[PDB]
């Protein structure tokens, strides 16, 4: 049902995105934690969540489940990744949430993006970003204990052993795109090595390239009674990654949780590895890349040619 990190702290295997939940994000973290039993949410700043985030929380909590049984992760955002701009954005995530600790902070990507940054980027608007700078700041928030753990979304093989290198507290999560047709293998590889848990964000695909409609799914959730939602999950807990699944809808909510008790044999666990890892949902282009002047001219760029 978890998993544990290096400080000894214990990640909740299953968690709520909240990504595009829009208007119906209260009613879906209150939903999650006080009927489906989920003791993770997944947020971030540029969500534009938060205080709807925040709002379902304290509902969530009015019926006394305590807060040292729940797991809240935020990020920090491109355009906050500054060593001084580190704690007046934790204190408007904290303020937006309600809540005086964070369980985990993410360096949302490892690229620092200039105030009203354009999508794409234009010339100049990508900053050179001073990652070891930035991770010394988010060390003193543990210290300070108004974060319990910090880690990353979004990393490189390179990134990470640039971070490894410079940090006093290792990151204890990775959070990375993977599902079927994305695995990255390559990053998961990594993570394992240094001792780094691995998140999965879009587990089912996102919206863009949803998998419940993929044949292959289709035929194992046919096979073992369960839903195309749930033989996704359940497969990334199978590779030994936590899940973020999102959903506004209260019955995939519950659905999406009831990944515990049974399992998916080797030989459908294996096919739907075998699904070829095309390309990511989420690449970056918009966000870094200027294709005209740099400095990253393509997606690859992004991922340090290891995509
Ligand atoms: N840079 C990053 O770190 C990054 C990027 C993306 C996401 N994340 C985090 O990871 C979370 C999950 O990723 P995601 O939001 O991209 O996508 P996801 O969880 O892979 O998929 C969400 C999509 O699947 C649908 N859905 C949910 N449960 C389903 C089910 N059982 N059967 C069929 N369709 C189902 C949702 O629709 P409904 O909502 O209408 O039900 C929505 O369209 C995010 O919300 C966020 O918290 C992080």
């Amino acid at each position: 049902g978890h998993f544990v990190l290096k400080s000894g702290h214990t990640i909740p295997a299953v968690g709520l995105g909240t990504w595009r939940a829009g208007s119906d994000t209260a009613h879906s973290v209150r939903t999650a934690i006080a009927e489906a039993g989920y003791r993770h949410v997944d947020t971030a700043a540029q969500y534009g969540v938060e205080k709807e985030v925040g709002r379902g929380l304290k509902a969530a909590m009015e019926g006394g489940i305590n807060r040292k049984d729940l797991f809240v992760t935020s990020k920090l955002w491109c355009t906050e990744l500054a060593p001084d701009r580190v704690r007046p954005a934790l204190e408007k995530t904290l303020k937006d949430l309600q809540l005086d600790y964070l369980d985990l902070y993410l360096i949302h990507w490892p690229f620092r993006l200039k105030d009203g940054a354009h999508m794409p980027p234009e010339a100049g608007e990508v900053l050179e970003l001073d990652m070891e700078g930035v991770w010394r700041e988010m060390e003193g928030l543990v210290k300070d204990g108004l974060v319990k753990d910090i880690g990353v979304c979004n990393y490189t093989v390179a990134k990470l052993n640039r971070l490894m290198r410079s940090a006093n507290v290792p990151p204890a999560v990775c959070q990375m795109e993977m599902h079927p047709g994305w695995k990255n293998d390559r990053i998961f590889e990594a993570c394992k090595k240094h001792g780094i848990h691995v998140t999965a964000y879009s587990p089912l695909g996102s919206s863009e390239k949803n998998l419940a409609h993929d044949p292959l799914v289709e035929k194992v959730a046919n096979k073992l009674d369960k839903t195309p939602g749930q033989v996704l999950l359940r497969w990334a807990l199978q590779r030994g990654t936590s899940v973020i699944p999102k959903s506004t809808r209260d019955e995939r909510i519950k659905e999406n949780i009831q990944v515990f008790g049974w399992e998916i044999p080797e030989e459908d666990f294996r096919a739907l590895c075998g699904i070829k890892d095309e390309k990511r949902v989420l690449t970056g282009e918009e966000l870094f890349v200027n294709k005209t002047h740099g400095p990253y001219k393509s997606a690859t760029e992004v991922w340090d040619h290891e995509d």
